[PDB]
């Protein structure tokens, strides 16, 4: 439900194939939030439940509103926190295809840490869905140094988080919907692409 620690309570000897790394809005619950548990059911769908495992970037990462007004979107110390999480993957689960996602100032965190990781742990992240991005004017719809056809942005009309603003209006609270259908089917086929089935 809204906690989900996999991969820190995974036993090494029986990684999973499939790591999906997510970081929740601002003031959100638990380290998934409102809309990780809806893309958790339906990766667990696709490749089982030994199959994936599904980890929240917990920890230091607070999700305080105030932090969005910070130079990267988030706090320094929330990157580090999952840029950990990505190099705790990486060493437990050599041979997993990760994916990741991030909501709102989670979405800022997600971009910020997969700009500063080493090139061979990035390389691994198969996909990444970014909801309310609020850094979407400033990069232009991308991640730094991460491919577009592996980035995919949902962002709503009227959200104006994507648009430049720190403003939080409807909009950006109607991620739902897509959370629950076209986030998960952009993750399984990045992963199916490069796995195979
Ligand atoms: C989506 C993502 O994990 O960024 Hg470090």
């Amino acid at each position: 439900r809204t906690t989900r620690d996999d991969l820190i309570n995974g036993n090494s000897a029986s990684c999973a194939d499939v790591i999906f790394i997510y970081a929740r809005g601002s003031t959100e619950t638990g380290n998934l939030g409102t809309l990780g548990p809806s893309i958790a059911s339906n990766l667990e769908s696709a490749f089982g439940k030994d199959g994936v495992w599904i980890q929240g970037v917990g920890g230091a990462y607070r999700a305080t509103l105030g932090d969005n007004a910070l130079p990267r979107g988030t706090s320094s110390a929330a990157i580090r926190e999952m840029l950990g999480l990505f190099q705790q993957a990486n060493t437990k689960c050599p041979d997993a295809t990760l994916i990741a996602g991030g909501y709102s100032q989670g979405a800022a965190l997600a971009a910020a840490c997969i700009e500063d990781l080493d090139s061979a742990i990035r390389d691994k992240i198969a996909g990444t869905v970014l909801f309310g991005y609020t850094k979407n004017l400033q990069n232009r719809g991308r991640i730094p140094n991460y491919p577009a056809d592996r980035t995919k942005v949902f962002c709503n009309t009227g959200d104006l988080v994507c648009t430049g603003s720190l403003i939080v209006a409807a909009p950006h609270l109607a991620y739902g919907p897509d959370a629950r259908g076209p986030a998960p089917e952009f993750l399984i086929e990045k992963v199916r692409a490069v796995r195979g089935s």
